[PDB]
Formats: C-alpha cells, structure tokens, sequence
C-alpha cells in the first residue's frame, strides 16, 4: 500500500503546514500538524476543555462506530516551545492519503495549553518520530507510520514541504519526479528516539564551506532552523546591522536587508537554503525588525532542522530495519 497527502502552510509565513487526516466511521476529517519530532497521535476532541477550544475542528469519537476507548490509558506531553495538552486514549480507523491504519491509538486531549487554543488551524498533531517518545501510559502506543509500516510497499515515507505553496507527505514511495538529481542517504541514530543525523558542515552566502560535524534532528513540527552559535553568529555577521535582541528572543535583522543563502552539507551533497526562506518577516506589525529564520541552540540541547531547512529538500525517512534519512535538492 501507499498513501499521498498534500500538506497546506497555515498561514503566510509558513509557522506550521497541515495535513488532511480521516479519522473514524464515518470519517471525521481533521487537519493535522506531522510532526517528525514528537511519536503522539492527539487530537481536539468532544472531550476537550470548551474554554480552551477556539475554532479548531473536534473528533468525536461517538460518532465514530469503530472507536473504541482504551480502557485506563492516559497521556501528556510538552513539546520544546512549552506547549502541552493532555488527555485519554480510543482507538479507531486511521486514513491519510488514502492509506488505511487500523487500531491506531488516537489521542483525546482534555487540556492543551494556550498556543495551541490560540491556533484555530492546527487541529491536532501527527507524530513520526520514533515510538519509544510516545507517552501513552501504562500501555505505550505506535505511531501512524509504524502501524502502517509492514503493509507499505517500501518501509518510507517523505516530506515535500513547500516555500509559502502547498507540498506532499508520501507513504510506502519515493516519487523520483518530486526532487532533481540523486538523493544522499546519512545515518541516523534512534538513541533519543528521534530522526537524528550529522551534518557535514555549512556555507554562508557564496562563502567557502566549512567542514565540521553538526548533530541534529530533521524535525518537521519545528518552524526555524536551529544550529550552533558559532554557526548562527557566523551567518548573521554577514547582515548588516544584525543583532541578537534578548526582547525579541533571538537574532533580528533590518527589513530593508537582502539575506544571503545558507548551505548544510549532507555527506557530501550540499542543501542550499535561499535568503528568501530565512526571512520571517516584522516581529511585530509594521515593525521594520525583521525575525530571523535561523536561530542559536544554545540552550535547547539540540540542534533542529526545522521546516526552514526541510523545505529546501526532497527529504527521505527510511525507517528500514536500519533507518537512514536521504536529502534531495529539488
């Protein structure tokens, strides 16, 4: 089997993109945020504090003739940025793309946190990280893609995300007209559950590359790319008059600069990131400080390749019994 599913921008900066998910008999369709860097599959539900509810579209699962609760099973998660929700378990019928799951464990959520209220977008999250970060308790649960895995045609799937368009999250294919050239596969380690892989090194602009190692997690529920402070100092000296601003919370720019490129090696195929997609426009309306789309990680603990980095590939998560991630340029 297979499934294909196109993947929308939320909103003009491309903050997060959203998938069209059929949950339930009949199907309840809800649009979900993928998440490559979180294993839990939850969504705003009939069960969900009413307060906390502004314009998202609920699951109901009495509605749904295939739900069924799953008795005594509760979860709750935070996610880097500080937000959470929490909540109880069903299982019921899965679909995405036209690719069927039985079983999957769906997430109700009786609490999420402010930013996610405050999202009338985002319905909930499709996690496709590892499931060893899923926190369904007692009975930890698998994500879509490892339920779906053993009826795919190829153990794959593949973000296609686009700069301010519309992409494709493909399961159980590559499709060889969707990226240009050859795809570069790298290792990856899932000792901390996550897609993680080393970087072979940067460039700035038309600067010469550097070569050096840069762990990281290719993680789509993260808008911005989060590297090193070397390396971000490194990029943002080459704007002028660009700054790390403690009240803002990360490097600005002026709206009147043009940004340079930013490339990270892949072994040893090159990703080019255009300046264009590192411009996160005014921090505030009509404000001429520009917010950058490439931040310190100093302080998170992990370097994050985020959608800004993503969106520059054709992007491979092989979860073969030896899993690796292939880059494309497309």
């Amino acid at each position: 089997s297979t499934g294909s599913a196109t993947t929308t921008p939320i909103d003009s900066l491309d903050d997060a993109y959203i998938t069209p998910v059929q949950i339930g008999t009949p199907a309840q369709t809800l649009n979900l945020d993928f998440d490559t860097g979180s294993s839990d599959l939850w969504v705003f539900s009939s069960e969900t504090t009413a307060s906390e509810v502004d314009g998202q579209t609920i699951y109901t699962p009495s509605k749904s003739t295939t739900a069924k609760l799953l008795s005594g099973a509760t979860w709750s998660i935070s996610y880097g940025d500080g937000s959470s929700s929490s909540g109880d378990v069903y299982t019921d019928t899965v679909s995405v793309g036209g690719l069927t799951v039985t079983g999957q464990a769906v997430e109700s959520a009786k609490k999420v946190s402010s930013s996610f209220t405050e999202d009338s977008t985002i319905d909930g999250l499709l996690g496709l990280a590892f499931s060893t970060l899923n926190t369904v308790s007692p009975t930890q649960q698998k994500t879509f893609f490892d339920n779906a895995k053993a009826s795919l045609d190829s153990p794959v799937f593949t973000a296609d995300l686009g700069y301010h368009a519309p992409g494709t999250y493909n399961f159980g294919f590559i499709d060889t007209t969707a990226y240009t050239g050859s795809i570069t596969y790298t290792a990856v380690s899932t000792k901390q559950g996550f897609w993680e892989w080393t970087s072979t090194g940067y460039a700035v602009g038309s600067g010469t590359f550097k070569s050096t190692s840069i762990d990281g997690i290719a993680d789509t529920g993260t808008t911005l790319l989060y590297l090193p402070a070397t390396v971000v100092s490194a990029y943002w000296a080459q704007v002028s008059g660009a700054k790390s601003s403690s009240s803002v919370g990360g490097y600005v720019f002026p709206c009147s600069a043009t940004l340079p490129s930013f490339t990270f090696g892949v072994g040893s195929a090159r990703i080019v990131i255009p300046g264009d997609y590192i411009d996160f426009g005014p921090i505030s309306t009509g404000s001429s400080s520009c917010f950058g789309g490439i931040q310190s990680s100093a302080g998170i603990g992990i370097n994050i390749f985020g959608d800004v980095a993503l969106k520059a590939a054709f992007v491979v998560f092989n979860g073969a019994t030896t899993p690796t991630l292939g880059f494309a340029s497309k």
